[PDB]
């Protein structure tokens, strides 16, 4: 399906959950891109105000799109591929408690997955790829893409 057909791309945090320290939450997010941008030809840059093509969201529940959240648990967050509008666009649920580390749930490797999505990757069968349906924290700190994933990064662009 569809993919961004330009090398520059922005995005836009919305707003900030209450579960972090805002840096912290800039940091992960920005971590998140930098692991796509290393294995695409893609530029990632946070805009302040304006339309991005990425627009990062935490809401709960019924939040104006037709997926609607779940509360604590269940459905962490989901994001759009790419396209005009709302396209591009990752959600993340602010009934989850965001961390920068193995407690709550991991922002950064979630976010790295979402914005897959925002890449236009679909999900992976494989339990070692980030693209992987399920959550499982791994060491941040450490932490890499599946081959999986650079294959289906590298089937869209590059
Ligand atoms: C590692 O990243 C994620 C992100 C979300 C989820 S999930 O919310 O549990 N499943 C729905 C989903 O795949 N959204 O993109 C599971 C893992
Ligand atoms: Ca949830
Ligand atoms: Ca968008
Ligand atoms: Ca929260
Ligand atoms: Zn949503
Ligand atoms: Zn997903």
């Amino acid at each position: 399906g569809p993919v961004w057909r330009k090398h520059y791309i922005t995005y836009r945090i919305n707003n900030y959950t209450p579960d972090m320290n805002r840096e912290d939450v800039d940091y992960a997010i920005r971590k998140a891109f930098q692991v796509w941008s290393n294995v695409t030809p893609l530029k990632f840059s946070k805009i302040n105000t304006g339309m991005a093509d990425i627009l990062v969201v935490f809401a709960r529940g019924a939040h104006g799109d037709d997926h609607a959240f779940d509360g604590k648990g269940g459905i962490l967050a989901h994001a759009f591929g790419p396209g005009s509008g709302i396209g591009g666009d990752a959600h993340f649920d602010e009934d989850e408690f965001w961390t920068t580390h193995s407690g709550g749930t991991n922002l950064f490797l979630t976010a790295v997955h979402e914005i897959g999505h925002s890449l236009g990757l679909g999900h992976s069968s494989d339990p070692k790829a980030v693209m992987f349906p399920t959550y499982k924290y791994v060491d941040i700190n450490t932490f890499r893409l599946s081959a999986d994933d650079i294959r289906g990064i590298q089937s869209l662009y590059g």
